[PDB]
């Protein structure tokens, strides 16, 4: 019985992936140091970065390294991991929540740095920690189409800015226990970098596809997770229900459109908020823990970029092996949730 | 290679509702004008842009992209659970998380299937947006796609007229701050939607991009957006089909009248053919293209078949041109 696509990606691959770990390490034992007085003055006797999110560091770049840099940096990676230069690149999507400027795009800023030729499309793409998958899909579209035969997703974050305010707003006398409370998540932010270079599979025959898969999306729920460049806020305990009633949505339909059933898939690339999160996440679904590699112990939550740095150092741990189905899930403020799939 | 079942359901704008004259900004750069004795005027003469609209203290970019949104569906005549995309496409944003698209959309009430997500290109991002919508259209994916666009200046002119204002500041940084002084409030929504659904609606046949990202980093700005715009257009022809003589209108990025009648001279166009909005809402960013789309539609300047070009040359520098049949 002949079957459609399920509108999923044909001939589109990943020829090429890349990670750059931020050089600082900032501790969580530091942090709580600074935060040690605001601590018992508002009478908060567990160490809620280190033993209830479960993030023990995380990583900071200089000062002055702008999500631009990062992204060059992660992008010039990429290109040696597709063994390709940048003239063969047809399109570029900066998908990080970090940016240089209202405009113009950094993903112009990137571009200009590698020296894209004059041929390349390029613009930013920004949907919280969802957006990489967004730029992979879009990237996919024209792969598909064979409007160009390789295109790179980046994504630089700096969170040094909102580590310095948040850190001296939270360590204020006069701070409140609710602002306290609706900032702490900002201290399980990282900084860090990925790029992609996308390709027609006919250019890259061994290398893994990329199938795309599934959203869906409650809207209604915008206001629970807000950020700019110095502050987030955020309602972690709405944002944990209502993000799981949103994956259970989204998962019922991946086993429509993907064919998914957890027991088959061999690694589950997930986007990480924290070590309950996460829990909550592999016991909703059943999910075996043994596939789901966590990072965020020492590298905290890097928005948009975690997907693919994690994607990135399974490929480097020599964890991925060809055949694996591999899992990328997501749950972003907005809220939104995708599901899609790589087979190595 | 172009798109062959995607249209334009429904277009609106949203026009700021206060009035800041040059007259009146003027009145307040005098004395810096007088120090370093500039004695020209530089927004209402040069630029020829003589006022634009501000909006109500407190109106966020979503909250006029959700007006013209909403005016939009009423264009094309559906309800929202139709939507399957939602992409905002402004430069000004309300946070950096999440997306002004999903405060939007849930201004609207969008479905559970409906994606939504920001485009970020300087001016070029409504075509972007467009780009993208047609894809996922023709592909299926979708049905219909709003794309949105709100943009906010309150606070830009607030700063900028206080910062150029102050003791320190050098001719050139004013004259670089002048340029702030030419941003406009306003909001425009389309609707693209396949064209099985939608008989006899325009139909948006896709474009060319080309790029400069060399110049990422006013004058410069003209002349070397002009040479882009002139590699775009030898692949326009090609791709597209495109001669000047045969388009029926240029919708272009509104950004001053020098930079227009350059323009308008590089490529021999009648400007009759280019409608303005500058003079009277300054350079409203990638909302200015469909913003004239729209105003271009309810003028009734419009008929069947007219080869509509729309386009715009960004900061990057970028340089987008895309083909409506109307
Ligand atoms: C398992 C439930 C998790 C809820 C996720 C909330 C969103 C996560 C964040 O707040 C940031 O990581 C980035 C983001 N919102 O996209
Ligand atoms: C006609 C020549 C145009 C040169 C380009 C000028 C930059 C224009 C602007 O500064 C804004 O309008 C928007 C933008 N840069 O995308």
């Amino acid at each position: 019985v002949p079957r459609g696509s399920h509108m999923l990606f044909q001939n589109v691959s990943i020829a090429g992936l890349a990670h750059i770990d931020a050089p600082h390490t900032l501790t969580s034992k530091e942090i709580n140091e600074r935060l040690q007085p605001t601590y018992d003055r508002l009478g908060i006797k567990t160490d809620v970065l280190g033993d209830v999110a479960g993030i023990h560091a995380r990583r900071l770049w200089d000062q002055d390294v702008q999500a631009s840099d990062a992204a060059t940096q992660a992008a010039r990676k990429a290109l040696i991991d597709a063994n390709i230069g940048i003239e063969k690149i047809g399109l570029l999507i900066n998908t990080s929540v970090s940016r240089d400027y209202l405009e113009p795009s950094t993903a112009s800023i990137v571009s200009g740095n590698l020296g894209v030729s004059d041929h390349c499309m390029t613009f930013d793409v920004a949907n919280a920690c969802l957006a990489f998958i967004n730029g992979m899909d879009i990237a996919a579209r024209m792969l598909e189409r064979g409007e160009i035969d390789y295109a790179l997703v980046v994504d630089g974050e700096t969170a040094n800015l909102v580590y310095e305010k948040t850190l001296e707003r939270m360590t204020s006398p006069d701070v409140t226990e609710e602002e306290f409370r609706n900032e702490l998540a900002a201290l399980t932010l990282g900084c860090g970098a990925a790029a992609m270079v996308m390709a027609r599979s006919e250019l890259v025959p061994d290398a893994p596809r990329y199938k795309g898969g599934v959203t869906r999306s409650a809207t209604e729920w915008n206001k629970l997770c807000r950020g700019n460049l110095d502050r987030m806020v955020t309602d972690t305990r709405l944002l944990l229900i209502e993000g799981i009633k949103l994956a259970q949505k989204t998962f019922v339909a991946a086993k429509q459109v993907l064919g998914w059933a957890v027991e088959e898939l061999d690694q589950f690339v997930i986007h990480q908020v924290s070590r309950p999160h996460t829990a909550a996440f592999v016991k909703s679904f059943g999910i075996d823990p043994a596939k789901v590699m966590t990072i965020f112990g020492e590298h905290g939550n890097i928005g948009p970029a975690s997907v693919p740095i994690v994607l990135s150092k399974l490929k480097e741990l020599g964890r991925l092996k060809k055949g694996d189905r591999i899992a990328l899930l997501g749950i972003g403020s907005g809220l939104n949730c995708s599901m899609a799939e790589v087979v190595w």
